[PDB]
């Protein structure tokens, strides 16, 4: 079985070959492809990447900081609001608007088969700015044989920051909704609308790309717990992270 | 270059062998693969599927009575609410609601590289069952080098019946955009979910596999339309639509 990370270097490959030239929101630059899909198993393992080293501590307590449902950015001091944008997964407050994430905590507990099981986030800037406004991503879970699968839909995707970031994320989530179901981590799928490579990511990528991936590593979650706001940065290891040197892209 | 059906046809192919059981909401048996992705050019030729005759006509007419708003289903005579969903396009009514469609198309003309020109269609059913919905389909469109390209996300997918009706439909509103946008038609991306084969669809299914594809037909639009509102199923033909003979999935 080939290492799933040669998704991820391929897809950069494919961008750097055939991306077009597309300008962003500020309108500095991107190599673009538009549609783009990648499956990771978390079957005993976890999808961290090795190509370079990522850094899993802000993941965890980022994600943490989401599932908690906290406005005050400075509540998330573990030592451009982006690329998860998780606010509004607990409330639209001790009980003020919909809950998402314990909705589809919910219903994965009470009907497994469930073909709506639906999360989905926004980035801030856009909400003052027209009604209905659409989401970033869409986060779809499935359930089969007693496996939690996810997939991630973003309407765009940052290749050289946003997205390795945003694999763990997923996959850590995943893991963490699962733990409280009673359910193994099957399948992480992330798909992308526009996937993009910002021009000044081009060369460290380049570089990126001629290393090996190395086996992924697991995550252990080191105690039994209940409800998915129970969760501390404490009850998860990692282990057998053996990645290639961090890669600063600078934004 | 490979036909594009090819992927269709792959995809059947890896639910048949690797799909695993799943009952649906009435609990009536279908092999199931979570995540799909498949890739049709819109380029001088339209992805009207030729394993099969695919009913041109139905997918034409539903979608112009999807573009009108109308909810008067008997407007729909044109000699189970599914699978394209259009009821929300237009209004949430002659200037009442947000109207996607028509925002859509705005956007296109006022900002072609914004990243959020999304749409979504929901099942009805889903409506008055809770708050906030989930969507059964996002739709999101990309412009660059004055080609428009569409993605569609479907929560689930009917491998037999839905998904070829579909691919015709989404590719249908994407060459009508284009005309009145003036540009030209790109890219048909469509995403899955739960991809899915109901039991009884499975032998069909697997005759229909040892069909080759023919080239897939063009789609012309014989007048000069401006607004999307103003299409008439007469302004358009397909030409040079070779299928092999209908096959009847008995739903
Ligand atoms: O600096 C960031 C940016 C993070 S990091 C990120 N994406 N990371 C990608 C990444 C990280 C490590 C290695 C490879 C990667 O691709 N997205 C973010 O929102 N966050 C942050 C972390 C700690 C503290 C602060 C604060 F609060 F601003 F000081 C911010
Ligand atoms: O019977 C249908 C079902 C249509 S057809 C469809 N999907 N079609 C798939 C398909 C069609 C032709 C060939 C191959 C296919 O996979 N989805 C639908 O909603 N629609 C219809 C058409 C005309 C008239 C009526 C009415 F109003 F009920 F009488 C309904």
């Amino acid at each position: 079985p080939p290492h799933g990370e040669l998704q991820y270097l391929g897809q950069i490959q494919h961008i750097l070959r055939c991306g077009v030239r597309k300008d962003d929101r500020t309108g500095t630059g991107t190599l673009s492809v538009f549609g783009m899909q990648a499956r990771y198993s978390l079957r005993d393992e976890f999808p961290l990447l090795t190509t370079k080293r990522v850094f899993w501590k802000g993941v965890l307590e980022e994600l943490l900081w989401f599932i908690k449902g906290s406005t005050n950015a400075k509540e998330l001091s573990s030592k451009d609001l982006g690329p998860v944008y998780g606010f509004q997964w607990r409330h639209f407050y001790s009980g003020q608007g919909v809950d998402q994430l314990q909705r589809v905590i919910d219903t994965i507990k009470t009907n497994p088969d469930d073909r709506r099981i639906i999360m989905c986030a926004w980035n801030p800037r856009d909400l003052p700015l027209m009604a209905l406004p659409p989401c970033h991503a869409l986060c779809q879970f499935y359930v089969v044989n007693s496996e939690l699968s996810c997939q991630l839909y973003q309407r765009s995707g940052d290749m050289g920051l946003g997205v390795p970031f945003n694999i763990a994320s997923y996959a850590l989530l995943t893991y963490m909704i699962a733990h409280i179901t009673g359910l193994k981590p099957g399948d992480f799928i992330h798909t992308l609308g526009d996937a993009h490579i910002y021009l000044n990511h081009i060369e460290p990528l380049k570089i990126q790309l001629q290393r090996e991936p190395r086996p992924f590593p697991k995550l252990r979650i080191l105690r039994k717990v209940e409800k998915i706001d129970d969760f501390k940065a404490e009850d998860f290891q990692i282990e057998g992270y053996n990645p290639h040197p961090t890669i600063k892209m600078e934004m």
